């Protein structure tokens, strides 16, 4: 909408106070004119048409309990729109500062969040397996890499490359926890996962295997659930990222660790310059040797560190 750019407060789902970005025009919008051609934020309102409503506020203070899921997806938004153009020099998900729409309250109890080829869409959860799950900044950054890898490798979802279409979402959101540097772990999903639970996440990135998710290509599965297990063998690509960054010794095979700033600007590369839709895991492994060795040279640690990896997780 046309009006100025303005400044509220509120709540967020975990109770957290902070600023959003709003706009003006006899209602305040969670429109957030300062990054790029905007992020907007909409009331699905229980249900499933979208994107709904854009949000509409009387006062500028979100501190309503249903205002919650929409001040975090809108705040959260706005940090992994600040990480990628900060980190990596990307203006929003297109490269050329599309509009990021987001859209809270979808449905009824709904367990889980997704890009719909045009928006991030986000369920409140039914309370016991999940709270709102913008209420994650991994979470919601896990999503809008959905739609930065749509743009760039355009990673078919299904089989291995939608397994790793799911490692690029899962490493970029947590680098974007990461760079927040409030709480930030390799887990996924845990401020919003199983609220009597506590200690637990969706995923595991430093140790796949305890939510039930291979560390080792012997391991991956090959039925039809989960388009083909995206979000199980994911879990291979995982580990190798986390013993990028953080090394260790895994089924034997010891990686020495480079940190996240350099995971990031390989994946970075990798995902932007030589990943196709149909990438498999062994193509990963080559366009992650290939980044490391444009980023810093054949005979750097860098590159061995990439092959390290993917020996102890068993890619070729
Ligand atoms: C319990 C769950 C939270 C776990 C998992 N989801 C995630 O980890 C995050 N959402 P996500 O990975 O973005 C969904 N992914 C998803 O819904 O993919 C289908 C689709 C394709 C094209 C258009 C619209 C939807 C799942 O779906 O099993
Ligand atoms: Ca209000
Ligand atoms: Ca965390
Ligand atoms: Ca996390
Ligand atoms: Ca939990
Ligand atoms: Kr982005
Ligand atoms: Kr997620
Ligand atoms: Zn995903």
């Amino acid at each position: 909408i046309t009006g100025t750019s303005t400044v509220g407060v509120g709540r967020g789902v975990l109770g957290d106070q902070k600023n959003i970005n709003t706009t003006y025009s006899t209602y305040y919008y969670l429109q957030d004119n300062t990054r790029g051609n905007g992020i907007f934020t909409y009331d699905a309102k229980y249900r499933t048409t979208l994107p709904g409503s854009l949000w509409a506020d009387a006062d500028n203070q979100f501190f309503a309990s249903y205002d919650a899921p929409a001040v975090d997806a809108h705040y959260y938004a706005g940090v992994t729109y600040d990480y990628y153009k900060n980190v990596h020099n990307r203006l929003s998900y297109d490269g050329n500062n599309a509009a990021i729409r987001s859209s809270v309250h979808y449905s009824q109890g709904y367990n889980n969040a997704f890009w719909n080829g045009s928006q991030m869409v986000y369920g409140d959860g039914d309370g016991q397996t999940f709270i709102p799950l913008s209420g994650g900044i991994d979470v919601v950054a896990h999503e809008l890499t959905h739609a930065v890898t749509d743009y760039t490798a355009g990673l078919i979802y299904q089989n291995e490359s939608g397994a790793i279409n799911e490692a690029i979402s899962d490493i970029f959101g947590t680098l974007v926890e990461f760079y927040a540097n409030k709480n930030p772990d390799w887990e996924i999903g845990e401020d919003v996962y199983t609220p009597g639970i506590s200690g637990d996440s969706l995923r595991s990135m430093s140790d796949p295997a305890k939510y039930g998710d291979p560390d080792h290509y012997s391991k991956r599965y090959t039925g039809t659930q989960d388009n083909g297990g995206v979000h199980i063998n994911s879990g291979i690509i995982n580990k190798a990222a986390y013993l990028i960054s953080q090394g260790g010794t895994h089924y034997g095979v010891s990686v020495v660790g480079i940190g996240r700033d350099k995971l990031g600007k390989i994946f970075y590369r990798a995902l932007t310059q030589y990943l196709t839709p149909t990438s498999n895991f062994s193509q990963l492994r080559a366009a992650a040797v290939q980044s490391a060795t444009d980023l810093y040279g054949s005979t750097s640690q860098e590159v061995a560190s990439v092959k390290q990896a993917f020996d102890a997780v068993g890619v070729k």
